[PDB]
């Protein structure tokens, strides 16, 4: 058992070549299969 600062596993410059084949603005991929999405609103609420 040693201890090390935690690497970083995600690269912004990274992200932008994973993202080209995916245009959606909820869904990104910030690796091989983890994805990032944006919380949805129930539309009803676009009245306003």
């Amino acid at each position: 058992v040693a201890e090390v600062d935690g690497d970083q596993r995600i690269l912004i410059r990274s992200l932008d070549y994973l993202n080209n084949d995916i245009f959606s603005l909820s869904r990104i991929k910030v690796g091989l299969d983890e994805f990032a999405t944006i919380k949805k609103a129930h539309f009803s609420k676009m009245v306003s």
